[PDB]
């Protein structure tokens, strides 16, 4: 009776709206480093603004930390926190830095991978 379906579209809501902020950080020429704070004006750094758990269901994380735009960026997210079919599973975002376009993929069973995203 696990939550699978659901598991994964909350894993993805928690990590989909930092692309707007990433690409919001890239479009002054600023980095963005991971977790909360403060924009930090002296190395330009925003930070994305959420706690690595905030969502229970598993950990954010960002890499390069900081990451300013000339490489590719990933944000996945570490469902450790999930259920038996999910748990141990990632769905990474990728923002490809030659062409600043983002893909979905995930390691789920192809059941569960959420709208928008392949393996």
């Amino acid at each position: 009776t696990e939550f699978a379906r659901s598991e994964g579209a909350s894993a993805l809501a928690s990590v989909n709206p930092l692309k707007t902020t990433v690409e919001e950080a890239l479009s002054r020429g600023w980095s963005v480093k991971s977790g909360t704070g403060t924009e930090d004006a002296t190395k330009k750094e925003v930070p994305l603004g959420v706690a690595a758990d905030a969502n229970k269901l598993g950990t954010i994380a960002l890499k390069p930390d900081p990451a300013d735009g000339t490489a590719d960026i990933t944000l996945t997210f570490t469902m450790g926190g999930a259920g038996p079919k999910n748990k141990g599973k990632i769905i990474t975002l990728t923002r490809t830095a030659a062409d600043g376009l983002w893909k979905c993929t995930s390691d789920q069973d192809e059941q569960f991978i959420p709208k928008g995203c392949s393996r």
